DNA sequence: CGCACACTCGTGACTTCAGTCATGAGT
DNA sequence: TTGATG
DNA sequence: CGCACACTCGTGACTTCAGTCATGAGT
DNA sequence: TTGATG
């Protein structure tokens, strides 16, 4: 069940969420579908496994499975920074409501995720011991 | 409960587990107590929050809470590397069965942990999207 | 209102060479 | 050009 | 015996200046 | 000097 690398055994999932700058509801129709392809492209280029992806009008959800060497600020920069660049290039109409050089809110929300709760894991540990 | 920093909001918990080199059963009594003290000191020096810690004779568990800037290999090196150095100095008797310069198995096991299950989070997000 | 994850200004790093990440401060 | 995502 | 998260040899980074982290490879 | 933790 555990993944394996040279110096470690792991199971790492993160739920990442970020919003459109000014909270504009622009991720719809063609722009939303284009973003899904662009994020898939960026994730494949960076060797990041995307478990699920949801694009809502003003925010994006990604559930990622990572190795211990894939640090959070690095994958968030790659996903948000490269997608904003590619999106403005592929969908220049985005510049009509976002002309300030930003597609994204500069903050992000990140959560570690597990199938069992921290409380259940704690109980399992005491039990094993 | 959701923490905040300059560019992010987060809740990051990990379950880290590692074993003694050769699987020797040496973490007992005062040796185990000293290890716990040393690990808490290292965690404090590094701004890592220790949620729980369990020391068994041949392995150690840590449930940690961290910021998005605390990368896994860095905190594992800080915890395992400095504790091995400090444990051998504080308990020289460890050298009787561990004379090769290693207190620890060179591998570590690490898992992300959430307060709620993945399923509960997924169901909550869907409810949020389905609202009004 | 008064911020601040969000708004703005500022710094530096580094890809996407633009627009994020890192980051303090003001509003 | 801001007002809320988990 | 081969294997590898675990044993061993090897490389480089960086604190803990030892003994981990990064890392490939042979058993 | 190893034999299994999550
Ligand atoms: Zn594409
Ligand atoms: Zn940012
Ligand atoms: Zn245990
Ligand atoms: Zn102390
Ligand atoms: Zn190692
Ligand atoms: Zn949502
Ligand atoms: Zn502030
Ligand atoms: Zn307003
Ligand atoms: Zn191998």
């Amino acid at each position: 069940e555990m993944k394996k690398g040279r110096g470690y055994v792991y199971q790492l999932e993160y739920h990442l969420i970020w919003c459109v700058k000014y909270r504009h509801q622009v991720l719809v129709g063609e722009v939303a579908d284009g973003l899904k392809d662009i994020l898939r492209d960026i994730a494949a280029q960076n060797g990041l496994e995307v478990i699920t992806m949801e694009v809502m009008p003003d925010h994006v959800h990604l559930l990622l499975s990572a190795t211990p060497q894939q640090a959070i600020p690095d994958f968030v920069k790659a996903l948000k920074g490269a997608s904003a660049r590619r999106m403005f290039v592929a969908y220049p109409q985005l510049k009509e409501k976002l002309w300030g050089g930003n597609l994204w809110n500069p903050s992000y929300c990140i959560l570690t995720v597990s199938e069992n709760t921290r409380a259940q894991i704690q109980k399992y540990i005491e039990s094993q011991h």
